[PDB]
């Protein structure tokens, strides 16, 4: 089944592919359909699932929780990731989109995540975005309260620069387990700006979001050349689709990213993880890179 990967030295073990529930409300599944969807991706070996407090106007967590109430035995088969730190205008009290990373909000957000998800613990809690008002001492207090109470097993960040990563890690007695960042052929600046250098150096694995550009891979005109090349490499690799080749292109990176699947169709989920079997050459990798960017490596 899907490869298991240690997220950090003595960190949690995740599935190499993650099921992301950003778009859960868009799928318009009944709780029973969601149970079946979860059961099927667990059976494929997709055990790690990705959430945030804000997703679906603060509804995805609770909808996922309706499934876990229906089939509580499923909790022991999965690793739950959720996030906090963002405040959207979906809440009436928020007249602007902003960030909240104070201690009490982090503790209370995770506690609310537990109630929404119908579970007694999170495997991993992320700070969702770097915040110019983040006091690392206060986040550290919140993490220890959550870890010491057994409510959260591991902690991480998302979309952090290396300086922001290092700032927070300096306050923590345990290793941050991921920096969940955007990695795709259509979005590559983290390959060179130091983010993926730091993660490889520390042996911390990134969860990778919008690996398909949130759909932009299929629909934006300026990626016609990328689609053509992915099709040619798919033919060479006997892959089933261009997205399988994209997933192989992400999996090839030496930080060993974990692609997060965003599709609500279990057949796309099933097809995505076939990417593990592909044997992409370096030249195929650099051919795909050039097709996306338009220019050669220096
Ligand atoms: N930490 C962060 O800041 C952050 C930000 C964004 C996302 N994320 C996480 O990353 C996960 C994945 O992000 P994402 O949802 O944008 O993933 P993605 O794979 O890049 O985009 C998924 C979108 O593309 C569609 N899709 C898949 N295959 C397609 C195909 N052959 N043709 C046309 N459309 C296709 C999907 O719709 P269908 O369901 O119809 O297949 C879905 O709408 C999210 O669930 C979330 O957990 C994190």
């Amino acid at each position: 089944m899907v490869q298991r990967i240690a997220m950090a030295p003595q960190g949690p073990e995740f599935s190499r592919f993650v099921m992301g529930y950003w778009r859960l409300m868009d799928w318009k599944m009944s709780p029973g359909e969601l149970v079946s969807f979860i059961e099927q991706h667990l059976d494929l070996g997709v055990t790690t699932v990705d959430h945030a407090d804000i997703y679906g106007d603060y509804q995805c967590e609770a909808a996922f929780g309706e499934a876990l109430k229906r089939a509580p035995h499923l909790r022991s088969r999965m690793e739950i990731v959720s996030k906090c730190g963002i405040a959207t205008r979906a809440r009436a009290e928020n007249t602007i989109g902003h960030y909240i990373t104070d201690r009490d909000h982090i503790v209370l957000s995770a506690e609310q995540s537990l109630r929404n998800l119908a579970t007694d613990h999170l495997d991993l809690l992320l700070i969702h975005r770097p915040d110019p008002l983040m006091d690392a001492d206060e986040v550290a207090e919140a993490f220890l309260a959550l870890h010491h109470s057994g409510k959260v097993r591991h902690f991480g960040v998302s979309n952090f620069t290396p300086a922001q990563f290092t700032l927070l890690q300096s306050r923590l007695p345990f290793t941050l387990a991921t920096n969940q960042v955007e990695i795709s052929p259509v979005h590559q600046p983290l390959l060179l700006d130091g983010t993926l250098d730091q993660l490889q150096q520390l042996r911390i694995r990134p969860m990778a979001w919008s690996c398909l550009g949130g759909g932009r891979l299929f629909n934006e005109e300026c990626f016609q050349a990328l689609r053509d090349e992915l099709a040619q490499v798919a033919h060479e690799l006997n892959a089933d689709s261009i997205e399988q080749v994209v997933y192989a292109w992400v999996l090839r990176l030496p930080s060993q990213p974990l692609p997060i699947i965003g599709s609500g169709k279990i057949e796309r989920v099933r097809s995505a993880i076939v990417a593990e079997k592909l044997s992409m050459t370096r030249q195929q990798w650099f051919r795909i890179r050039k097709a996306a960017l338009g220019y050669d490596v220096p």
